DNA sequence: GCTATGAGTGGCCCCTGTGGAGAGAAGC
DNA sequence: GGGGCCACTCATAGC
RNA sequence: GCUUCUCUCCACAGGUUUUAGAGCUAGAAAUAGCAAGUUAAAAUAAGGCUAGUCCGUUAUCAACUUGAAAAAGUGGCACCGAGUCGGUGCUU
């Protein structure tokens, strides 16, 4: 007899709770065997559970960091160009100029020329750096001299202007010596440019050089009153680079504001620190030069300086005169933001279309990429395709033949009553056509009083007409076709089919761009047919929004049967006159054979498919897929006999369209054999609830939740779900609400940790100073962290158990030990392509291969007294076991925690505080119960002891104080990482379990999705010491 | 008797701000 | 939020 | 007309690390005084081959067997009880 049941299902952010009930409302128990090489060779079960997984992320972060990879891949291109350019005039200047500007990151030790790299020399670095304090000096020098410089520094300054060269907001030549346009650059300069009084073309460097001789004025008038007025405090500000002063300011991490902020009170107890004060109001004291604020300098004031230098030293290098404007249009240059990424097909992201196979320079840019075909492909790409043809594309929403559509879609079903007609009749092709000529192409709307006035009545001679299906006027007009007579002015040129495609592909340039040079470009095909003044009419002229069918849907396939189109159909049809919907619907005509065949029935879908195109959070998603799976093993368990019913909710992201697709997958999944007349058999009732109706079932029958005790709550939420919706559908208080209860209390429930390799970055992106530990990890292959410095904390995929033999002490003696060693997610593809040579580098000897066994993270291990531990890494272990608190315990907490905030009738609230008050004994068994599991499986007796104190010294506090903070108590036994958390007014540390050499000794689980099925590994058996 | 270790406790640590442009779906 | 690192400090195994 | 899922591209400013910007005086040193302090180069996840002015942090992942992978297969029931689950009867 196979047994009748339905299985329940919660939808998190978080977790997916799973549960399976008959038609009595238990949940059944069945015995699992055990695989492995234990003696426990089977478990008995509660058919229920949830699964706890970490939260899905999208890949913004990761689109982050790949623009910011491919910004810094171009800068550098730039400065390689830079380079090429000048470097066969350089290697007649100095050859190792290049050499030194390379390597200069590496200490004395590991430079392969002199250690100085703009002249290698002391004594002409001195007069560089005194001659040019800073970078802006060398700049201003540039643009006014008019000697003849020396070739390395005008290569640093082109250089530190392209690797800075400003944003690109303002688009256009704008006028630096700067109605509203002229306001905005005055008002935008002055704020970059303050009171730029001397004439000069580099106003930026002028103003630059000014900050820094008021810096250096206002840092002298500080020295001098501090040393004069407060001798104590000179060395704290200005030596103590702890602090937030000067020191720290400069030498150390300080920023602008807490400097200002650590200063603000010294000035005010010194005297003449009046001026001081002003500039501290205006953010001017002692202002750095490499500035945040400098991010609003337009790059049109970098190109002017470039200009200039380029101008001014052009005479003394003939190179630079041939090469202008190629230095000019390398600063100028940006990939257009609709073009992409260069790629050569090899990436998923690119688009371009590439007409010829040289390499692409910012030189060539426009000869060899296709501007119009780039952007025509960039909107194309993940726009919204056809739903009856998935692979077409639809038309824009103002296109001709849409409209042409929509029209003879509507006069369709159009019927007229005259005198002498005992039935309302369709209109013939003709009369369409005629009705579309006279009225659809003379008035942009087009009403029933109008036809009756202008069709009827004048060309067909009926004095009373009747109109049906038109509420007072068409919907479907021609607007774009009168905008076409506007412009283009000639009927027949519009009416001749023949100019069919040349419009269409005019109204879709219309609808793509924005950009009227690119609709220039376009156009400029379509030039030869139309003069300079319709042309232009047209480029003023823009269109949005898509439309919902595709060309080759409407007007592209034909009946095999008459060759006619849907257009052509609807243009005339006789005395059938079918519309869209008949048409497509219609078994004579193989527009629905067409349809059949456009449709795609590829590998299982919801697997990825849905998965990565259903619209929500990547988070749901995953939940989705997990869901799904869980199922299906379930199913599995269950003989493969599918439940009959399956109720799911979807809990609201701390109506809804996903919960139908979701409905609809697992009817797919679920229901898939077809009845005779083609009809699917729906053995399976897929069953979508409201959290409103479970939560007032919990109050109203004191069966209380509460989430901070464990991570039964989604499980039983679950089990409600599914009670709820099969008690509901179906339509005994006595033994239901019994049956409820008891399963309420089952301390059984398998609650499983997704098991998850680690991905993400390498490392923290913190980089580090120099320190003698070898756990550092170097930027580069060739650079010793020691020297460099560089990143720390890795993260580690997972580890894998060593069983070898590895020498220790100074006589390198072979010592047999069993171990964990963690993987980094960096050293991934390396361990997994040969363990064996890449644990030989590590050191380890005599490596035993068949003992290696994968331990991702959250792998399971057991301890005795039923004591488990979750490895959270190869060095820490998390908290693996939940707190079985009995039901009663929880009612009362959630009474006591909502006594002043009860929501219900006085009766009810009184019986409820007064039940409260008889139990209040029940503090004292929680708290023995909280100690008695923190014993048997925490082991934290320094916490533990202060916890005890503390709840000895507050017992004569109010309840409702006491339940919020025993509440609060529960964070020393949830699962996963221990938490601090306050008692009343006491700080508790987090108990950190910092040692893993006891797991292996334990007892290896694993747990499939939901557990059910377990495999024991004893590592203690292997390689015995 | 000396040293490596390793086991435990307590406390600090983690890259940030902005701009431009381009289809839908779900809801006000 | 949670894991990695450092700094003391003492218990204990190995020489 | 406004919010979000986008999710992709183009962009800027920072920030971090090492090196360079000769510290001086008295003192053997510890140290005391003095002076200066604003900038620059390079990298910005290890690197990989398909060698691109491309790609590298989203999504996917219990164990055993077959498969490059995808993919597929691998685990009795019933009853009575319930502190992380136990006992009883048939069968293979």
């Amino acid at each position: 007899m196979d047994k009748k049941y339905s299985i329940g299902l919660d939808i998190g952010t978080n977790s997916v709770g799973w549960a399976v009930i008959t038609d009595e409302y238990k949940v059944p128990s069945k015995k699992f065997k055990v695989l492995g090489n234990t003696d426990r060779h089977s478990i008995k079960k509660n058919l229920i559970g949830a699964l706890l997984f970490d939260s899905g992320e999208t890949a913004e972060a990761t689109r982050l960091k790949r623009t910011a990879r491919r910004r810094y891949t171009r800068r550098k291109n730039r400065i390689c160009y830079l380079q090429e350019i000048f470097s066969n005039e350089m290697a007649k200047v100095d050859d190792s100029f290049f050499h030194r500007l390379e390597e200069s990151f590496l200490v004395e030790e590991d430079k392969k020329h002199e250690r100085h790299p703009i002249f290698g020399n002391i004594v002409d670095e001195v007069a560089y750096h005194e001659k040019y304090p800073t970078i802006y000096h060398l700049r201003k020098k540039l643009v006014d001299s008019t000697d003849k410089a020396d070739l390395r520094l005008i290569y640093l300054a082109l250089a530190h202007m392209i690797k800075f060269r400003g944003h690109f907001l303002i688009e256009g030549d704008l006028n630096p010596d700067n109605a509203a346009k002229n306001l905005s650059d005055a008002i935008l300069l002055s704020d970059i440019l303050r009171v730029n009084t001397e004439i000069t073309k580099a106003p930026l460097s002028a103003s630059m050089i000014k900050r820094y001789d008021e810096h250096h004025q206002d840092l002298t008038l500080l020295k001098a009153l501090v040393r004069q007025q407060l001798p104590e405090k000179y060395k704290e500000i200005f030596f103590d680079q702890s602090k937030n002063g000067y020191a720290g300011y400069i030498d150390g991490g300080a920023s602008q504001e807490e400097f200002y902020k650590f200063i603000k009170p010294i000035l005010e107890k010194m005297d003449g620190t009046e001026e001081l004060l002003v500039k501290l109001n205006r953010e001017d004291l002692l202002r750095k030069q490499r500035t945040f604020d400098n991010g609003s300098i337009p790059h049109q004031i970098h190109l002017g300086e470039l200009h200039a230098i380029l101008r001014r030293q052009e005479d003394f290098y003939p190179f630079l005169k041939d090469n202008r404007e190629k230095i000019e249009k390398i600063l100028t240059f940006r990939i257009p933001y609709y073009v992409g990424p260069l790629a050569r097909g090899n990436s998923r992201f690119a688009w371009m279309t590439r007409k010829s196979e040289e390499t692409i320079t910012p030189w060539n840019f426009e000869e060899v990429v296709d501007k119009g075909a780039s952007a025509q492909s960039f909107i194309e790409r993940m726009t919204n395709f056809d739903k009856n043809l998935p692979n077409e594309k639809v038309l824009p929403k103002h296109s001709l033949l849409y409209e042409y559509f929509t029209v003879y879609n509507e006069l369709t079903k159009v019927k007229y009553v005259t005198e002498g007609m005992r039935k309302p009749a369709f209109l013939s092709g003709e009369q369409k056509k005629a009705i579309v000529d006279l009225l659809f192409k003379t008035n942009r709307k087009v009403t029933v009083k109008q036809l009756k006035e202008d069709y009827f009545k004048k060309i067909e001679c009926f004095d009373s007409v009747e109109i049906s299906g038109v509420e007072d006027r068409f919907n479907a007009s021609l607007g774009t076709y009168h905008d076409l007579l506007k412009i283009i002015k000639d009927k027949d040129f519009l009416d001749n089919e023949e100019n069919e495609d040349i419009l269409e592909d005019i109204v879709l340039t219309l609808t793509l761009f924005e950009d009227r040079e690119m609709i220039e470009e376009r156009l400029k095909t379509y030039a030869h047919l139309f003069d300079d003044k319709v042309m232009k009419q047209l480029k003023r002229r823009r269109y949005t929004g898509w439309g919902r069918l595709s060309r080759k849907l409407i007007n592209g396939i034909r009946d095999k049967q008459s060759g006619k189109t849907i257009l052509d159909f609807l243009k005339s049809d006789g005395f059938a006159n079918r519309n869209f919907m008949q048409l497509i619907h219609d078994d004579s005509l193989t527009f629905k054979e067409d349809i059949q065949k456009a449709q795609v029935s590829g590998q299982g879908d919801s697997l990825h498919e849905h998965i990565a195109n259903l619209a929500g959070s990547p988070a749901i998603k995953k939940g989705i897929l997990q869901t799904v799976k869980v199922v299906d093993e379930l199913v599995k368990v269950m003989g493969r006999h599918k439940p009959e019913n399956i109720v799911i909710e979807m809990a609201r992201e701390n109506t809804r369209q996903i919960t139908k697709h979701v409905a609809q997958i697992l009817d797919s999944r679920m229901n898939t054999k077809y009845d005779e007349n083609d009809k699917l058999i729906r053995e399976v009732k897929v069953i979508t609830l409201k959290s409103k109706l479970v939560s007032d079932f919990r109050k109203d029958f004191q069966f209380y939740k509460v989430r901070e005790i464990n991570n039964y709550h989604h499980a039983h939420d679950a089990y409600l779900n599914a009670v709820v919706g099969t008690a509901l559908i179906k339509k005994d208080k006595g033994r239901d609400f019994a049956t409820v209860r008891k399963v309420l209390s089952m301390p059984q429930v398998n609650i499983v940790k997704k098991t998850e390799v680690q991905t993400g970055g390498f490392s923290k992106e913190s980089i580090l100073p120099k320190r003698n530990s070898d756990k550092l990890i170097a930027r580069k292959k060739d650079w010793d962290p020691k020297k460099y410095g560089g990143f720390d904390s890795p993260t580690v995929a997972y580890s894998v158990l060593v069983v070898a033999k590895v020498e220790k002490g100074k006589s390198k003696k072979l010592k047999s030990v069993k171990e964990l060693l963690g993987i980094t997610i960096m050293e991934r593809s390396s361990f997994e392509k040969n363990p064996i040579d890449f644990l030989e580098a590590k050191g380890y000897k005599e490596v035993k291969k068949d003992l290696i066994i994968k331990l991702p993270k959250y792998s399971l291990f057991e301890l005795e007294n039923g004591r488990k531990r979750m490895l959270a890494s190869a060095g820490e272990l998390q908290k693996g076991n939940e707190l079985a608190l009995p039901s009663k315990y929880v009612n009362f907490l959630y009474l006591a925690s909502h006594y002043e905030k009860l929501k219900g009738s006085p009766e009810d609230n009184e019986q409820k505080q007064l039940f409260v008050e008889q139990h209040k004994h029940y503090l004292d068994e929680i708290i023995e119960q909280i100690s008695e599991f923190s014993k048997r499986v925490i082991l934290a007796d320094a916490n533990l002891d202060k916890v005890l104190s503390a709840y000895n010294k507050h017992r004569d506090k109010p309840i409702r104080e006491q339940a919020e903070n025993i509440i609060h108590l529960f964070t020393l036994t949830n699962l996963g990482a221990p938490a601090a958390f306050k008692y009343f007014d006491t700080t508790i540390d987090r108990k950190r379990y910092t040692s893993t050499k006891e797991v292996l000794d334990a007892t290896l689980i694993h747990q499939s999705i939901t557990g059910l099925y377990e495999t024991r590994i004893d590592l203690s058996q292997l390689g015995g010491d």
